[PDB]
Order: C-alpha cells, then sequence, then structure tokens
C-alpha cells in the first residue's frame, strides 16, 4: 500500500533539541514555510494526521484537510516530555538509539508506540498521504530496515508493509 508519510515543519524544540511527545508546540515561521514547501509537492491523496497542533497545522498549509487521528501522534514522553537529549540519562540515550525498551514514567513505551502506529498502518486501506512525526516515520523507516532519521518538513513514501519507494526533502 503506497502510503506517504510527512514530518511536520519545525518547532522551537527542534533547534533546543529537547524531547518533543504530546507537548503541544506550534510551528515556527520556518516550520510553516516548510509546509507550505509541500504543497503541490505531495500527492493528491486521501489524508490523515496527528491531532498534535503542529501536525495539524502542516497538514493545511500543505494544502490538505485531513482526518485527524491521535493514533498518529509522536510517542508520550510522559516526565521526559522537554527533556534535553544532551542530559537524558544514558539508558534513556541508549533506547531511544537503539528504538527499543523505551518506557518513560508517565508516558507511553516504545512497544505500545510501535503497536499503535502500526495497527493504524494496517487500518489503511487505499493510498493517503499522514502528516505526522520524527518518531513514527522512525518507527516506520526502521521496522523497513532502514535508518528512520528525516529533516522537518520532509516526506517519504512506503510501498506499506515491504519497502521505502523514496524520500523527499526540500530547501
Amino acid at each position: 500500500m503506497e502510503l506517504w508519510l510527512v514530518r511536520h515543519g519545525e518547532t522551537l524544540w527542534n533547534r533546543e533539541g529537547r524531547l518533543l511527545g504530546w507537548t503541544d508546540l506550534p510551528l515556527t515561521a520556518e516550520g510553516e514555510a516548510q509546509a507550505r514547501r509541500l504543497k503541490g509537492a505531495l500527492p493528491s491523496l486521501p489524508a490523515f494526521s496527528s491531532d498534535l497542533l503542529r501536525a495539524r497545522r502542516t497538514a493545511e498549509l500543505a494544502g490538505f484537510s485531513p482526518r485527524l487521528y491521535p493514533e498518529l501522534r509522536e510517542i508520550h514522553f510522559g516526565a521526559l516530555e522537554g527533556a534535553l537529549w544532551e542530559t537524558l540519562d544514558p539508558r534513556y540515550k541508549e533506547a531511544l538509539l537503539r528504538f527499543q525498551g523505551f518506557h518513560p514514567p508517565g508516558g507511553e513505551s516504545l512497544s505500545a508506540f510501535q503497536e499503535r502506529v502500526f495497527r493504524f498502518m494496517e487500518g489503511l486501506k487505499a493510498p493517503a498521504v499522514l502528516f505526522t512525526h520524527g518518531g513514527v516515520v522512525r518507527a516506520v523507516l526502521r521496522a523497513l530496515g532502514e535508518d528512520g532519521l528525516v529533516p522537518p518538513g520532509s516526506a517519504v513514501a512506503v510501498d506499506w508493509p515491504r519497502r521505502v519507494l523514496v524520500r523527499l526533502a526540500l530547501d
């Protein structure tokens, strides 16, 4: 199934290097610029989006009117929301780098996050564009055996659950 995943435009915590999960930050001016550039660069397909502001706004500026699903939200970092990556306990750093065994207090475990994301994707019956988050795109790319890091406001098309089709980044 052809699915286009879009990482929302940048927020202040991208440059600041803070864990950004359910904290509902708005897009920066550049983030909105990134979203506008996606318009015309993404296929005209049904759209779905995380209900968090930064994702919804990216979808809007990109020219879509998505159906909202909390299932497309970034992982819930719990007590680690807003934590500087730099000062994160080594155990958490390793868990996030290896993408396994991560369960922050008051938040979601990586396994629960994956179950949520993959259950949502399995339910998609036709090609669509998904406005979502870095961790969601990462979960998908990693499951397809590739490095999951993509720039803010960029997209990746995949033939789910088989392979990555293309990565699209704009200057």
